């Protein structure tokens, strides 16, 4: 069976706290004794329409800022800014720390939604960094600092901290150094994503996982180059693939046997001819939300 | 707002999980207090699994024949016993992160989180529906047995399904925690049927408010139904009877929405008799029914 599978979220649980300013509440991560959070605590409502953060943060010391885990205060002894990310120092480091990453994704790489409330793990579910650098989230009221995270081996790497719902009902955030992902500001105001498009190198290593279940009618006997694809490719709203890409579909092409030039081909066929009424893996719509670690990663274990 | 398959944090099963091998067959373990609960079969040999005569095999294995191992420490077995077609091993050490939990038997149509698991190893978390046929649709490799679904209400853990097999449609079949399959499955190296699998129309529903609230209204109609009505179309196209205690549970998505329950099932009628002439819900081609009433309202409050 072919499932959206998230990591196991325990290493991150361990680590959710809740970061209070007034009234304002919304969750942190703490690692080591630094706890990561989104600097528009610091904000009333009504902060939040102009927000000038250098001159609310000023404002505050260390002893405005309640940290809690669970019903535990963790008391702030130091705090600073990162671009829209507040970094507050606590006198305990967290028992609970993984090994683990800061890094910042690419469009169509996937990651686990920790979503969170009060600084308690709610749920969790599997997202793609869509080409307009939005996510396909489920948040409400009081998730932000909800993280997105991949674990590799024992080690997590964090990527996504959640800030904002567009009003197209997508979601923005940050990464762990609080620089957004795309043009959106933390701002109380009405911010448009540009228009989105398919992520290619998905839709091929959902092709190649068709393959590898026996499904393999969409197979023609063309080859392409990298350059004709990509134009043809982005007449239909699809990503052009970079080199990166078809490196990370190596595994896939060397396990079935199939070229990437000729898999885009084949795709490229799909594009211009349409499915015909035929299905892929049960479906008739093409899937770009699992990436190629992930097919291999479903397919083989861990 | 977003909508999307959800699982619970499976942080508090995942310090349960252990390894057990006997001979050459190993899988996975549940350790809470001080007894390891899995599949009976990791006693048999690849000969004895064909037709297995398990009150036999297990009266001549010895304690030392269980090799368990929470991470890099073995777990001395000091006693076992064998409920249905789950093996109980007592050790010689209570489980310090057994959380409080509960053995639940869940109904045809709830939904549960499964964590899938390798060699004691945690290795994804995803949400599951007990089919009317007593499948699920999971996600599930070999050494995965011994992996268990569950749900949390608070700080409780309810484990309602341990997994045993895959069925040659690729579905797959399992058992309570008190060793009972759901449906007419057993612990057999044979091919085995499923019955005709129906679809769950009271989630079905629910995911149309999902839709609706989300702000995919394409599919709506100004038409009304009797339930009876709507009853015999549904088991006219393989849906299970929707009940009046169904009517009730969807009241509060009713409220919500101004939609009264029968008008949406006007609306499904009408899908389930014209198609979705190639539009989609939610994303989807098909009709969602992995969603209970109580997911949507949860995930969606507000």
């Amino acid at each position: 069976g072919f499932r959206k599978m998230a990591f196991p979220s325990g290493k991150v649980e361990g680590c959710m706290v809740q970061v209070t300013c007034g009234t304002t509440t919304l969750n942190g991560l703490w690692l080591d004794d630094v706890v990561y959070c989104p600097r528009h605590v610091i904000c009333t409502s009504e902060d939040m329409l102009n927000p000038n953060y250098e001159d609310l943060l000023i404002r505050k010391s260390n002893h405005n800022f309640l940290v809690q885990a669970g019903n535990v205060q963790l008391r702030v002894i130091g705090h600073s800014m990162q671009n829209c990310v507040l970094k507050l120092k606590v006198d305990t480091a967290n028992p609970k720390t993984p090994k683990y990453k800061f890094v910042r994704i690419q469009p169509g790489q996937t990651f686990s939604v920790l979503a969170c409330y009060n600084g308690s793990p709610s749920g969790v579910y599997q997202c793609a960094m869509r080409p307009n650098f939005t996510i396909k989230g489920s948040f409400l009221n009081g998730s932000c600092g909800s993280v997105g995270f991949n674990i590799d081996y024992d080690c997590v790497s964090f990527c996504y901290m959640h800030h904002m719902e567009l009003p197209t009902g997508v979601h923005a955030g940050t990464d762990l150094e609080g620089n957004f992902y795309g043009p959106f500001v933390d701002r109380q105001t009405a911010q448009a994503a540009g228009t989105d498009t398919t992520i290619t190198v998905n839709v091929l290593a959902w092709l190649y996982a068709a393959v590898i279940n026996g499904d393999r009618w969409f197979l023609n006997r063309f080859t392409t180059t990298l350059n004709d694809f990509n134009l043809v490719a982005m007449k239909y709203n699809y990503e052009p693939l970079t080199q990166d890409h078809v490196d990370i579909l190596g595994p896939l092409s060397a396990q079935t046997g199939i070229a990437v030039l000729d898999m885009c081909a084949s795709l490229k066929e799909l594009l211009q001819n349409g499915m015909n009424g035929r299905t892929i893996l049960g479906s008739a719509l093409l899937e770009d939300e699992f990436t190629p670690f992930d097919v291999v990663r479903q397919c083989s274990g861990v």
